[PDB]
């Protein structure tokens, strides 16, 4: 009876986690696009569907 | 006679208990939920239903 007590005191209510922190760090999706100096910009080929007025 | 006597004088009205306390101690549910780096907070995977306004 002493030692179930002991070991009900000790434990309290622990409730036991079975994973972690994921170790898959990235969720983005890798860049593959090309970059070529003809660019407009560094996020943009083109801006052809734009009208100057 | 004394004998009979003196037994129940030591006896007293002590009761008898079957059982002590259980050893089973956890009572609570294993968490066996998972854990990502695009989980908004430890407890919660998302925050899909709320609205900002």
């Amino acid at each position: 009876e002493a030692h179930i007590q002991m070991k009900a005191a000790a434990l309290k209510s622990a409730q036991s986690r079975l994973f972690g922190l994921d170790g898959g760090i990235s969720t983005q999706e890798e860049n593959t696009e090309r970059h070529t100096t003809e660019d407009v910009s560094p996020s943009m080929h083109t801006l052809l569907g734009v009208k100057n007025m």
